[PDB]
């Protein structure tokens, strides 16, 4: 069966390994091994993730299928967001499903959980940033109701790439 669990301090090691594997398998083709090694060490080292897990405005959730870890999602609100969007929004900063577990509705589960958290936190809108080249993720988000509201350049390695800003308005009552 499918189940999700909020990550705690004891999930640090598991979160770190899952983060590295899924991220590597997502940007591995368009980046040098040297740049990937450096980023993986600066983004997923024990101390960095420990800080993020302890951030009051951040929340991580694991998703499981048959008791096996299949992926995770990281959401931010207020000052924890990677962009200063305000106190009325929630960001899906990271969302990853292990390759072998993709195409089974698990990504949808994680995203809807992010939506549920946003609704519960009374946030007016939910948003995310996604590399323009990630066609699979863009198509998934559009199916989930997200729309591109903007786009800006960002540096990947030593070259600029395009980040698409996608969002959806929630409850306004």
């Amino acid at each position: 069966s499918v189940k999700m669990k909020k990550c705690s301090r004891e999930d640090l090691q598991t979160l770190q390994q899952l983060s590295i594997e899924t991220f590597n398998d997502t940007f591995k083709e368009q980046n040098s091994p040297e740049n990937m090694k450096a980023y993986l060490e600066s983004a997923f080292n024990t101390e960095q993730l420990e800080k993020e897990l302890s951030n009051m405005s951040s929340q991580f959730f694991f998703i499981y299928f048959d008791h096996e870890i299949a992926g995770y999602v990281k959401v931010n609100i207020d000052d924890a967001q990677s962009e200063e969007m305000g106190a009325e929004s929630l960001e899906i900063e990271r969302i990853y499903i292990k390759n072998s577990f993709q195409k089974h509705g698990l990504g949808k589960h994680l995203l809807n959980k992010a939506i549920e958290i946003a609704l519960e936190r009374n946030k007016k809108n939910i948003w995310l940033g996604v590399w323009e080249k990630n066609e699979n993720a863009i198509a998934f988000y559009k199916k989930m109701g997200f729309v591109q509201t903007g786009a800006h350049s960002f540096y990947m390695g030593d070259e600029e790439q395009t980040d698409l800003i996608m969002a959806k308005t929630l409850i306004l009552e």
